[PDB]
């Protein structure tokens, strides 16, 4: 077989506000003049955000397609493809957002009235920037549910760009969970202190989490259990907590089955949306996706702080990425893993990071589940040495120059497409990575030449158990990575 099927795709973000909080489009020339240098570079396409909230701004079901429209039009008029993102999170408070863009003013309005429809800590903060799990199916915005909300908002977005998509320009569709469009919880929010190294906060204390919380612990025969109060604040390092340290709650039964409860919130939330966006995307070209943060901080001590706590349950002998795969393969999605380029050598040595082995866990754990796995680096880098771990990630065993790699990944998206990028330097650079990712070979723009045919979306399959998920959660041994790429930009 063929080099052309060691081919991975590359796709650039677009910046965020392209079009801005008024639903207007603002500069289409320039965009324009900036995606010809892509198509140019050999850049398979491009992604975007969907925000939720300049499109059903004006009020329930006011939905406004149209500068959106025009983007597309433009995209499509440069020979790239195009990776749509369902935002239903706010653009403010997160690292790098340039742009202040927030969920609708209803669904706002409705906050001001019910509280609990956010993201709570222990000491009663509301975060705003994404609507509570504990709320995906109460009725209380205006007669609508959260999941139907998100729903009826992706049925929109295929009726009204069905030409688009029969016309085969988007090819998938991430579809937003959480905070900054990732399933986790805003456990690290910036907005409210949080900094780096720091093990971040859980946010189960809004009402319908804690009556929840309640309920179930009231089943397993301990009413008496409490929400933890002994974990600490943002900036705490683990040691610092009675939740955390050794022989801590985390290890106790009730510390396990919070955090069994908590994690598990998640992946519900995760399979019930998908099961939405499978039925409105359904007999479409596309594939699903969602995203999932990468917690590198704290991995390397047994408690994992900073991943719990963010919702995912990983210890090192409890894999809790794995079921996330699992659930996915149900649906058919991809799993977007949006850390990619970090080595460990690059982090403070306090703050115990483990980004290149995370890595390697996660990718391993969905290849071994049999779903497709695409990634992004989490941080803006120009530097061989970022672009050169990226291409070990994308081909961890190298190319086959007889035949399909063993192991590679579905797609890469590059970090934002901004003027420092197309600098001279810069840009030369980037068009090798981009190269090494097409494994030497010119652009193709036929994907049925490197096996990346896209099919009619299909039905999800039967729903899996929760057991059967938690299955997932028996550790493995990862692949085998190579030490370098063999196909470095340098
Ligand atoms: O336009 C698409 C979306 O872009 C933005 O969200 C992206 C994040 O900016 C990007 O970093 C990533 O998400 C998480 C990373 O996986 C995680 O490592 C972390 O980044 C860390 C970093 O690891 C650490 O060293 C540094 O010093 O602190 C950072 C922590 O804040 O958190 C990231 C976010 O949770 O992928 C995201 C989605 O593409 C926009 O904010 C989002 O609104 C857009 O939808």
């Amino acid at each position: 077989s063929n080099m052309l099927l060691n081919y991975v795709p590359v796709y650039v973000m677009l910046p965020l506000g392209v079009v801005n909080v008024d639903n207007v489009f603002e500069d289409p020339d320039g965009l324009k003049e900036q995606l010809l240098q892509l198509r140019a570079a050999g850049v398979d396409g491009v992604m975007v955000d969907v925000w939720w909230g300049i499109i059903e701004l004006k009020g329930p079901k006011q939905y406004d397609w149209r500068a959106y429209r025009s983007l597309f039009q433009l995209v499509q008029e440069c020979g790239l493809t195009l990776q749509a993102i369902m935002s239903f999170h706010q653009c403010g408070g997160n690292v790098g957002d340039i742009v202040n863009i927030p969920i609708p003013q209803w669904v706002l309005d409705i906050g001001e009235s019910n509280h609990d429809i956010f993201y709570t800590n222990r000491s009663g903060t509301r975060n705003k920037e994404y609507l509570t799990v504990g709320v995906d199916n109460e009725p209380i915005f205006h007669g609508r549910t959260a999941i139907e909300i998100y729903s009826d908002y992706m049925k929109s977005f295929r009726e009204n760009m069905s030409d688009f998509l029969e016309s085969g320009l988007i090819i998938d569709i991430e579809v937003g969970l959480g905070p900054a469009g990732e399933l986790r919880y805003p456990s690290y929010p910036q907005s409210q202190g949080w900094e780096f190294p720091r093990i971040g906060e859980f946010q189960c204390y809004d009402k319908y989490l804690k009556a929840d919380f309640k309920a179930a612990v009231a089943r397993a025969g301990h009413p008496e259990w409490e929400l933890p109060d002994d974990a600490g604040k943002y900036n705490d390092v683990p040691e610092s907590t009675g939740f955390f340290k050794s022989n801590g709650t985390y290890v106790t039964e009730k510390g396990k089955f919070f955090l069994t409860w908590y994690s598990n919130k998640l992946l519900n939330h995760g399979d019930q949306i998908l099961d939405e966006a499978n039925k409105a995307f359904l007999g479409c070209k596309v594939k699903l996706a969602i995203k999932v943060s990468g917690i590198h901080w704290w991995y390397k001590v047994e408690n994992h702080a900073a991943e719990l706590t963010a919702g995912y349950y990983n210890l090192n002998d409890r894999d809790g990425y794995r079921p996330i795969a699992r659930m996915l393969s149900r649906h058919h999605a991809i799993l977007n893993f949006t850390c990619l380029e970090m080595r460990d050598s690059e982090q403070p040595s306090d703050a115990k990071s483990g980004p290149q082995e995370l890595v390697q866990q996660v990718l391993s754990g969905g290849w071994r589940e049999d779903i497709r796995v695409a990634g992004e680096n989490a941080l803006p880098r120009y530097d061989a040495t970022a672009y050169n771990q990226i291409i070990l990630n994308a081909k961890p065993q190298g190319v086959n120059n007889n035949g399909p790699p063993k192991l590679s990944m579905f797609g890469v998206t590059y970090l934002r497409l901004s003027d420092d990028l197309l600098q001279k330097s810069n840009f030369n650079i980037f068009k090798k990575f981009v190269l090494k990712m097409h494994a030497d070979q010119d652009y193709c723009a036929n994907p049925q030449k490197y096996n990346h045919a896209i099919t009619p979306l299909k039905p999800s399959a039967p729903k899996i158990p929760i057991e059967v998920l938690l299955e997932a959660t028996k550790p493995t041994l990862p692949f085998p990575w190579l030490p370098e790429t063999d196909m470095k930009v340098d």
